[PDB]
């Protein structure tokens, strides 16, 4: 469970996100396919991009970044009072997207890392770790759900 001052540390860096939402989910979404190739071959839709030059130049890819950021957001904005939000995404990633959840902790790291570029002096160790903990909340209910379902591993 986050404290309040913990929501605060994450909610104040999330603001500064929003000011350039689908910048940021083309750094994120960059870093994770990098990183960790595997998770680029879920995506027909993106697939065919074998360079980052070509990342970063398709319009489609930024449009994607901007339909995760803002579901991220509205979670977090929830402050762990997010089961409306996570049924549906953890249904959709659990049984059609069919995504790890070792792999949402992946993306998780990429997001970690695009904010302490972009808002180093509002995403200092406390707010990284509040961050963490922000993230791992998000990844153990979802993780709950693909249990339900038989997607847990
Ligand atoms: C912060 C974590 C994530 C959030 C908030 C998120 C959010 C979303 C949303 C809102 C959609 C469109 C609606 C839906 O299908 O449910 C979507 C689609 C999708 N997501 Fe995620 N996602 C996350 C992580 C991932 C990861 C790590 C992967 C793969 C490694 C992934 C793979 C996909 C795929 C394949 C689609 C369908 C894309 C298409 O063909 O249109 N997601 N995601």
């Amino acid at each position: 469970v986050l404290s309040e001052g913990e929501w605060q540390l994450v909610l104040h860096v999330w603001a500064k996100v929003e000011a350039d939402v689908a910048g940021h989910g083309q750094d994120i979404l960059i870093r994770l396919f990098k990183s960790h190739p595997e998770t680029l071959e879920k995506f027909d839709r993106f697939k065919h991009l074998k360079t980052e030059a070509e990342m970063k130049a398709s319009e489609d890819l930024k449009k994607h970044g901007v339909t995760v950021l803002t579901a991220l957001g509205a979670i977090l904005k929830k402050k762990g009072h997010h089961e409306a939000e996570l049924k549906p995404l953890a249904q959709s990633h659990a049984t059609k997207h069919k995504i790890p959840i070792k792999y949402l902790e992946f993306i998780s790291e990429a997001i970690i890392h695009v904010l302490h570029s972009r808002h180093p002096g509002d995403f200092g160790a406390d707010a990284q770790g509040a961050m963490n903990k922000a993230l791992e909340l998000f990844r153990k209910d979802i993780a709950a759900k693909y249990k339900e379902l038989g997607y847990q591993g």
